[PDB]
C-alpha cells in the first residue's frame, strides 16, 4: 500500500433508500452568469437513477455514500489500486456544500472502514461561507480531537518519528495571506505552530502568483488539484518542474494533482473548453509520468469519485437511455484505471525508495 499515493474522495451522493432522496445525483445545471448564454444550454436538475449529473455511469449506480457495502467497494478499490490515503472532501458539522447535504457525520464510518483495509483518511477543507483564520482554529482543533485518535486518522509519519496530520486547503487563495499567517506562522496571534493541533497545510495553487502570497501565508506545502492540463498555471504539467524546485527552495512539500481526464459539461455546459478525452488511459498516464519525472514527496489524484467532473477513477460502467449515451472505459474494463494506478503506484513507490539521501 502505498501511503504517499493520496485520492480526493467524495461522501455528498445520496438516493432515496439510504437518505430519502436523490443527492448530487440529481444535481442542477450550473447557470452561466451570463443569462443570455444560460437560456441556450440545458437547464433543472437531473433525474435519477437514468440520468445524472454525469458523462460516465457508476458500476454502483445512483449509490448513497451513507450505505456501508459502498464504502467497502470504495476502500477495496483503493486498495486495489494500491493508493494508502483518502482525503476526505469536508465541510463543518451541519455545514455543506451548495448543491448537497451534511457530510460530517458520515467520518466515523469512513475511517471504520478504511481501517478494515488499511487505508488512512485525511482532509480536504471546502471552501465554506466565511472560512478565515478563526473558523479554521477551531475547525483543525474540531478534526484533531474527534478523529485524531481513530487508528485510520492520517499522519505524515517523518523517519524522525514525529507523525503530522495534514489538511489540503481547497481555494485557499480566497483568504488573504495576512489572515492565514494568523493560524499558520509561529508567531501568528492564533497560531497552531507547535500546539498539540499542529499539522502540514497544503495549498492550493492556482496562478503562478500564488507562490508568493502561499510563502507569506506559512502553508506547509502546495497542491494543483485539476485534472485539466492547460485550465491553471498548476494543473499545466509543463509548469511542475519549476513548482517542484519552488518548493525545493522553500521547503514546502509539492503535491502535484493527476487525473485520468476530465468533462463536466452535464453540470456546465459552457465549460467545454476544459473537457479533455481520457484516450483510452494514455490521458493519465502521461500525467503519471509527469508526475514522477519531478520526484515529488507526494502525489494526490484527481479524483477517486468527482463523478460530475468526470475525473473519477471509480469503476464506471456503460449505459446508454433513450436520449444519452454515457462516456465509458470500453473497450477496456469498468477497473481500467485502478490497474492503470496499481502500475504507476508500484514505479513510484519502487522510486521513491532510491530519492533518499540515504
Ligand atoms: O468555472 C469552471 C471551473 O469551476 C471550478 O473551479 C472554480 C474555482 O474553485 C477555482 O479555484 C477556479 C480556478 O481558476 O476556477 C473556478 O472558479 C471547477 O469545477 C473547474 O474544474 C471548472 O473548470
Ligand atoms: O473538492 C474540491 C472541488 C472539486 N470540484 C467540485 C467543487 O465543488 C463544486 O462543484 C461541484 C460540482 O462539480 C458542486 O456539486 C459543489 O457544490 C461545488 O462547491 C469542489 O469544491
Ligand atoms: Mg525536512
Amino acid at each position: 500500500l502505498n501511503n504517499y499515493l493520496h485520492v480526493f474522495y467524495y461522501s455528498w451522493y445520496g438516493n432515496p433508500q439510504f437518505d430519502g432522496k436523490y443527492i448530487h445525483w440529481n444535481h442542477p445545471v450550473l447557470e452561466h452568469w451570463d443569462p443570455r448564454i444560460a437560456k441556450n444550454y440545458p437547464q433543472g436538475r437531473h433525474n435519477p437513477p437514468d440520468d445524472i449529473g454525469s458523462s460516465f455511469y457508476p458500476e454502483l449506480g445512483s449509490y448513497s455514500s451513507r450505505d456501508p457495502s459502498v464504502i467497502e467497494t470504495h476502500m477495496r478499490q483503493m486498495r486495489s489500486a494500491s493508493i494508502g490515503v483518502l482525503a476526505l472532501s469536508w465541510y463543518p458539522p451541519d455545514v455543506n456544500d451548495e448543491n448537497g447535504e451534511p457530510t460530517d457525520n458520515l467520518v466515523p464510518t469512513i475511517l471504520d472502514k478504511a481501517h478494515k483495509y488499511n487505508l488512512k483518511v485525511t482532509f480536504h477543507i471546502e471552501p465554506y461561507s466565511n472560512r478565515d483564520d478563526q473558523n479554521m482554529y477551531k475547525n483543525v482543533k474540531y478534526i484533531i480531537d474527534k478523529y485524531g485518535n481513530h487508528p485510520a486518522f492520517y499522519r505524515y509519519k517523518t523517519k524522525t518519528g514525529n507523525a503530522l496530520p495534514m489538511f489540503y486547503v481547497y481555494d485557499s487563495y480566497i483568504t488573504k495571506p495576512e489572515k492565514w499567517a494568523n493560524l499558520l506562522t509561529t508567531s501568528g496571534s492564533r497560531s497552531i505552530r507547535n500546539s498539540p493541533y499542529d499539522g502540514l497545510f497544503i495549498a492550493l495553487l492556482v496562478e503562478e502568483k500564488h507562490k508568493y502570497d502561499i510563502l507569506q501565508s506559512g502553508f506547509d506545502g502546495i497542491y494543483t488539484y485539476f485534472a485539466t492540463n492547460g485550465f491553471t498555471y498548476g494543473s499545466s504539467h509543463q509548469n511542475w518542474a519549476s513548482l517542484k524546485l519552488f518548493c525545493d527552495k522553500y521547503n514546502l512539500i509539492f503535491i502535484p494533482s493527476v487525473g485520468p481526464g476530465y468533462i463536466d459539461t452535464s453540470i456546465r455546459p459552457w465549460n467545454t473548453q476544459n473537457t479533455r478525452n481520457r484516450i483510452n488511459g494514455k490521458y493519465y498516464e502521461i500525467g503519471l509520468s509527469a508526475a514522477l519525472q519531478t520526484r515529488p514527496s507526494l502525489i494526490s489524484i484527481t479524483s477517486f469519485n468527482e463523478w460530475h467532473e468526470g475525473t473519477q477513477i471509480e469503476k464506471a460502467v456503460p449505459k446508454r437511455t433513450s436520449n444519452t449515451v454515457y462516456l465509458d472505459y470500453r473497450p477496456h474494463k469498468p477497473g481500467l484505471y485502478l490497474e492503470l494506478t496499481r502500475k504507476w503506484s508500484e514505479k513510484y513507490s519502487k522510486e521513491r525508495a532510491t530519492y533518499a539521501l540515504d
